[PDB]
């Protein structure tokens, strides 16, 4: 279950905040920030370095959002490829409290246990991907091949130091596990859509 990860022990994990945090993503290099396409909203903050997201503790980088790029096929309703682009409008000096976390360049298997963090100080999980049948069993209708099941929104999955999974939606019932945005089939369009914008 979940635990307190221990300060800075997810270096690539962001705060999003727009006057309060509301999601969590992943800084994959130093002008971009990975996190759900649900998360989209007007006047973003990026917060890096964070521990407790309500003191000031003396590792934090706060930059403006200067874009958003929500994936071209979201659909809200059903939360297929919920994936979202956010660069910065400075770089974020990167140091050890803040670091990128590298794409995959191939999907994880199921069984490997993934590390999901997120939020007050960062919580984490440690979980194994779930099959397909357990996951699609568990919200029949409702999985497509750009999700996955495991054991805050937006925030990272990662599996083996890769990025694996955002956080997407789960709900509350018992034996229904997390889902998690399949990153391993967006990582062309994520270098192609960093590389143009």
């Amino acid at each position: 279950g979940g635990y307190t990860c221990g300060a800075n022990t997810v270096p690539y994990q962001v705060s999003l905040n727009s006057g309060y945090h509301f999601c969590g993503g992943s800084l994959i290099n130093s002008q971009w920030v990975v996190s759900a396409a649900h998360c989209y909203k007007s006047g973003i903050q990026v917060r890096l370095g964070e521990d407790n997201i309500n003191v000031v503790e003396g590792n934090e980088q706060f930059i403006s959002a200067s874009k958003s790029i929500v994936h071209p096929s979201y659909n809200s309703n059903t939360l297929n490829n919920d994936i979202m682009l956010i660069k910065l409008k400075s770089a974020a000096s990167l140091n050890s409290r803040v670091a990128s976390i590298s794409l995959p360049t191939s999907c994880a298997s199921a069984g490997t246990q993934c590390l999901i963090s997120g939020w007050d100080v960062l919580k984490c999980l440690k979980a194994p991907i779930l099959s397909d049948s357990s996951c699609k069993s568990a919200y029949p209708g409702q999985i497509t091949s750009n999700m996955f099941c495991a054991g805050d929104a937006g925030g990272p999955v990662v599996c083996s130091g890769k990025l694996q999974g955002i956080v997407s939606w789960g709900s509350a019932q018992k034996n229904k596990p997390g889902v998690y945005t399949k990153v391993c089939n967006y990582v062309s369009w994520i270098k192609q859509t960093i590389a143009s914008n």
